[PDB]
């Protein structure tokens, strides 16, 4: 089979974690690089990733399915690591401007181009909402994130439950020094499946017919 | 270096293309199979790939920067192919029969169990638009699997364009019968890069410090 495709094909969503194994150091550094190193527009990173490591922490994130979608609270004490993907509410010139400041830094603008390189941000400021927020804007860049990091996690051979099921509200009081400034939308649970019980596993994965999604023209 | 950092440290976003090279049809097909096999919530797939291939649809897709985004104009014709991420307007239970008749014949799921497997569209219920739209929710699954286009050209060494900067609106207009019921926010170019007038080729790559993305706790 054809490298990517298998990859593509043998990854799946977890649905019970082994928890007496734990992610390494060295897959985990793998990992969080490569979500930095994620495309954004116009290189943008409107997000932070949250990453629940500790005891202390994961208790924290356990507790955020005190009153919603209890099905996926199992898995924060039993998994490796949860990752937050956190959006930015609102994207500013000065936001902007640590993105251009870094890039002067770099080499890839000079600092007379750093100023030159300010009508790029117009394209955010057509983006703003009722409220004056981003959100509907930079979600989507956390998503496509997202998407690298399970590419990543497929490349790597971890598994993974991504998660919508979550309590934003909720998240943002417990995470609240965290998120400042900040929304959390989906989450990722890494680690390794259970040998037995993750009965995902063992099912065939299912997508619509290539012709109900691709067309040529 | 790792071979997974090393992919996502020499991707980058080609500023020009070389109208004398293709992607192969091998290569194209599993770039088209990588997109159907992206993970979505709730396995809604609620996005339509359309792919600008003959001499026609990229006069057509030209055709859309006649009103903005000039800047992008010049790929269209210049690259091998144009790849249209659409969303879903509005998702609904006959949207999702597709989904779980498709699981049914794919032998992951039973006609008895896709009845209870409706249970699941409830989620998609709670992201249902003052309008009745759910192109909140579905945007950002299409950018998850833009997410992972973006990785697989980078294993298959091919170069791209990602574009926010296109008319929706035209595009609605040029693709009326392909977008039905879908917006599209953003396209993609694929194809192999000038070999001497693209200039962000020898540009440095720049990412904010991993301190200011990543938080762990
Ligand atoms: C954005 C997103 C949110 C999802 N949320 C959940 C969730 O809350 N719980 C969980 O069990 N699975 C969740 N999934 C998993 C999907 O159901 C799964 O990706 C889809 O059915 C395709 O199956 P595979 O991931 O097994 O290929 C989510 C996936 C995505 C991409
Ligand atoms: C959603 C999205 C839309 C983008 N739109 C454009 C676009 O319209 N034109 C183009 O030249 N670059 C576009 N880019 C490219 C970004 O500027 C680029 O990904 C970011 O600067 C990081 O650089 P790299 O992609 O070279 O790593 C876009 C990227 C993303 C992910
Ligand atoms: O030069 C660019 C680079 C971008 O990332 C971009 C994004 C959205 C709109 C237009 C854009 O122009
Ligand atoms: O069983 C599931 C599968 C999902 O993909 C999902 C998504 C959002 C909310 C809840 C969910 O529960």
């Amino acid at each position: 089979t054809h490298p990517i495709i298998h990859d593509l094909e043998n990854r799946y969503t977890s649905k019970k974690y082994d928890p007496s194994k734990k992610v390494s150091q060295e897959d985990l550094a793998v990992l969080l690089e490569a979500l930095r190193l994620s495309a954004s527009s116009i290189n943008s990173q409107p997000w932070k990733f949250i990453v629940i490591e500790s005891d202390a922490a994961k208790q924290r994130m356990h507790d955020s399915f005190a009153n919603m979608h209890q099905f996926n609270q199992p898995h924060i004490k039993a998994c490796s690591h949860v990752i937050l993907f956190a959006n930015k509410l609102s994207y500013t010139r000065d936001d902007y401007d640590v993105v251009l400041s870094k890039a002067v830094a770099d080499k890839r603008i000079t600092e007379e181009q750093k100023e030159a390189a300010f009508a790029s941000f117009k394209f955010v400021e057509l983006n703003c909402d009722e409220n004056g927020e981003h959100k509907a804007w930079t979600k989507p860049q956390a998503y496509l994130a997202l998407g690298n990091a399970l590419h990543t996690l497929a490349r790597l051979n971890i598994d993974s439950t991504t998660m919508e099921g979550i309590d934003p509200e909720l998240l943002s009081e417990i995470f609240a020094d965290e998120l400042k400034g900040y929304e959390c939308h989906v989450a990722l649970a890494i680690g390794y499946h259970h040998p037995s019980e993750d009965y995902n596993a063992s099912l065939p994965k299912s997508r619509k017919a290539f012709e109900d999604v691709i067309t040529i023209l």
